[PDB]
């Protein structure tokens, strides 16, 4: 009884969500909409990936349909989201991943096309936010338009939940070293509002502002107004790292922090929060499906009330698998 | 009696042409047109460069004009080239560098605005092509719309001219290892016609097709139909290299080739064609104003009639300085 | 009846040969010698790889032995190759991969330790060279010390064999765009003999001299004295590309070249020489086991007697799998 | 009355110290010692630089001496530091930059050769540490062997001095995003003690441990035991950034922090501590001689008592110029 999923947009997030859905098998993709990509170019884009390698399976085109592993997928080329016929394609849930329809009113145009529920794979101004393993039990089936937050928020949340539940985070500041994305420029180029983001991504470090640490306070209501941070965008390909500097209410040695993080990663947060003690680097987490992996040896503690914790996350795969897991939990709640 | 130059477009080529014109002092920039860049963003773009460093001088904004080294520059934000008032700004020559007006009819819209002559900084389908030091004596002042060719053609033409004049190139094939440009994508992205150019520029090698070796036959009419080639776009920043494999009519040892190339680089082609015998690499030619520099130690000869020659070129600076030099020679011919 | 293989040196070639031997299952690794790597560091090196990802299997240390997939491996830390006890470890063949014992006299010290045959994974001055699929039928079991040539030679050989057999290569030059290796320097550093190789590998293009195209004439005796070339070392990670410019004796259109290369890649050279018509880039050949893959769309022909052909090769995996395949064919000939 | 300086070692630090000494003119280099670099290779190394470009001046070899700008330099090739004849070469101060003689006993071997004072360009276990602009007034001429600390400490010190003097740092944590160095490996390689440092520098992020934040407490005695941190080594070329998260005793808005940092950068710490409000990136600080530049727009404050400050530093140039400035202040105190 798997749900039927349509995907709006065939960018990086849409292709990786389709790849995660075909790898895991939790949901079924039945429709893809993109106005600027044709069918053969869709075959070429899905088959070959510079970061995650070739697709393990068969992908081709037949009768105007995209056939992946023997499953045909209807292709739409509509630009207006209210004109996409999701209903006759059989799609029940719609993943909005273009990054330009993030409000409730803009993403609600998909409901006119026959879709039941819309999941935004981006931060939203007014839609409710859900992070898997932290507050996903708060979903109550009467919400039609929700938001899965972002990759950085998905990495920071579970981690901050365990530390807050065991030791009481008083205040903290986060820094993330982030890999390049699609919005950056190969060489110095014109960025309208963010002047730093228009500089050459290959040659530069590029400090940037982010709101994921503030969105943790939306995800965890007890931490509202206690977290903030910024980011650095370094010239790597896929893997990012989060560094959280926090002050604790209760005394906590580093071995106690390691023990409670390992215990959380084993039982309750299995598959969402990881734990390692090896001498790992960034490329050791390529195509890793965890939201965040705690690096025990990389962190440092100044005293019993002031620590800095290090975590890793694949901002492409882990996030797409969280979209699939959230969609599966949504389908189980009907 | 320096000519007055307007620049259409403030991309990489336009900014580097303005920088070369202010560094050399051969011409005077009096006007810049760009519809998507405002004045303060123009100040920020011209002041800071990731590749060539900070501008040696003063740049600011005063009374709606861009003041560089005390010289004010009028700024236009028109989109239609026929609506730009080049005449009241005092601009006599116009450098068309946007890359979208390359035909004679499209680039002739600048003549309606009061411009006298238009120089296209791109290959053109029907405008006459000129390369400095090779065929620039063929300019006869009755041509209004001409094309300066491209960086690769400017690198290949002087070396091919010297080798053909001394030994008689029978046929040849060229390969260029090229640095990234602006049209590439930081990560796998959607390229309409060129599917290979949409892949991630940081992770890939990306073979590509080019018409520069064919345009050498337009520049040198005796070599028509004797040259062709392709290119590779590797993840470096600025400097490219040309590798020419050719068959000669007359016997030629490698020392004779080195002698005639050095003698050409000293007297006739001084400043256009360089010569080195040191153990150089690509970053040794950053901000070098030569069109091409012959690497004596990097080439190899199989026999007396079959050689492979290696040359270096900064595809940003050398080319912009050639645009300025062509404009100066055009102004001297009036 | 698989042969027992010892590996001398745990560098990049030795680890990739061990990985290919455990992935394919054609031979059995029973011993590894390295004087500067201990057992736990060997576990860490074999488990984690930046280029080819994590090892698919189990690797650990037990009772002073390296246990991979339940198979224990004896570890030696001897420096003198004549003092390694290969015989009591059960090793019959020895892969010499340190890169410092390449002559027959230096690599013959392994025969004193009880080894039967020595395979050098490097070009050799006086040992016979063999390339799989080209001249591997010339092995006659009375040779104790042979050489498997190099990755570039393994890519160029089969390709040049097909073109020479079908159209008669008169003369040809080769250029290879090569990924960075271990001998390069992260930043400008001191290289004793090769001054260009001491420059910073991340920032530079670095022309270099190579002898693989000359070693093709040793592998194919009819092409002796007809091939030469050089190389460029660009800042990528794993995949290299070979560009061969040649003159043919018989007339050959490009479709005929494509047809004979595809026919060779299907029947006789299956698994050694590949063929593609897609719009591929370098990262599409990561962890590909082919020696060379012909890129049909990337090449160009000037006329019927002067062509340039493009081929891809993973210089790490394909070469190690060729070492394993040569060892298996050697074991079958006893 | 400039002092005579000998340099031990011609690595990155030694060459950049020689370049800074010839650019600034504060001291005179009279001797260079290196056992593995000959004279012509020294000419090649000093003339060409991938990061900072070609040397602005003349460098050649004459009569066994290295002639830079008409100044001859004696060359030694001794390995034992006690066997170098610094005295007959006229050298009064000696910069120990090889990185292997950092204790007082090991670096005191240069005093047997006729040197007066030894400056170690590295952190030292028992030699006194001095940072220019912070505690350089504590030098008292009776010390023979001192240490100039490290680049990270030189960036963090002045900044922490101003914040501690104006607002009273209670405790703080530091993270630095550092460019690749010489100790890293182009590809996965064998690192004896630091297993993470042996991984491929081009592909990885590589968390690492550092002691510069602890050495600030040696430089500023009131901050002893209040600072600690770690580092990340990203694949860029030259410029690093320091990220300091601290808790303040007195209330401080961000505008007050900006005001006191700008006032410190103008008057007392001119040339040592910089200040900017532009939208800068890392390559804007290439060849910048400041120890640290405060980025006003990149930092963030959670409340009045918990801030995160961002600063930039060229870890190659700024540090070498600090070595020259410390040597000049040492020479003025005689």
């Amino acid at each position: 009884g798997k749900v039927k999923v349509g995907v709006n947009g065939f960018g990086r997030i849409g292709r990786l969500v389709t790849r995660a859905a075909f790898n895991s098998g939790k949901v079924d993709i039945v429709a893809i909409n993109d106005p600027f990509i044709d069918l053969n170019y869709m075959v070429y884009m899905f088959q070959y990936d510079s970061t995650h390698g070739k697709f393990h399976g068969t992908v081709k085109a037949e009768n105007g349909k995209l056939v992946i592993n023997g499953n045909p997928i209807t292709i739409f080329q509509e630009r207006d989201p209210s004109k996409i016929k999701w209903g006759d394609a059989g799609a029940e849930y719609v993943v909005e991943s273009t990054g330009v329809f993030t409000t409730m009113e803009k993403a609600g145009a998909h409901l006119q096309g026959g879709a039941k529920r819309v999941i935004i794979s981006a931060p939203s101004a007014d839609a409710p936010m859900f992070v898997m393993g932290v507050n996903h039990e708060k979903y109550d089936n009467s919400l039609k338009i929700i938001s899965n937050a972002s990759c950085t928020t998905n990495c920071l949340a579970p981690l901050a939940k365990v530390i807050h539940d065991n030791f009481g985070i008083v205040e903290g500041l986060m820094t993330t070293v982030h890999a390049i994305t699609a919005t950056q420029k190969t060489v110095d180029g014109p960025s309208g509002k963010l002047w730093r983001d228009g500089r050459g991504a290959l040659q530069n470090i590029i400090p940037a502002s982010t709101g994921a640490a503030k969105a943790v306070g939306k995800v965890i209501p007890e931490l509202n107004g206690k977290l903030t941070g910024m980011a650095f965008r370094v010239p790597t390909a896929n893997v990012s790292v989060v560094d959280l500097t926090c002050r604790l209410e209760k005394p906590a040695k580093y071995d106690d922090i390691k023990k409670v993080v390992k215990q959380a990663s084993e039982g309750p947060l299995k598959g969402i929060l990881g734990y390692t003690e090896h001498q790992v680097v960034s490329s050791d987490f390529n195509s890793d499906t965890h939201s965040s992996t705690f690096d025990a040896g990389a962190g440092i503690a100044l005293n019993d009330h002031f620590v800095k914790l290090i975590s890793w996350y694949d901002n492409e795969f882990g996030y797409s698998n969280r979209v699939v897991d959230l969609m599966a939990h949504m389908a189980s709640k009907e």
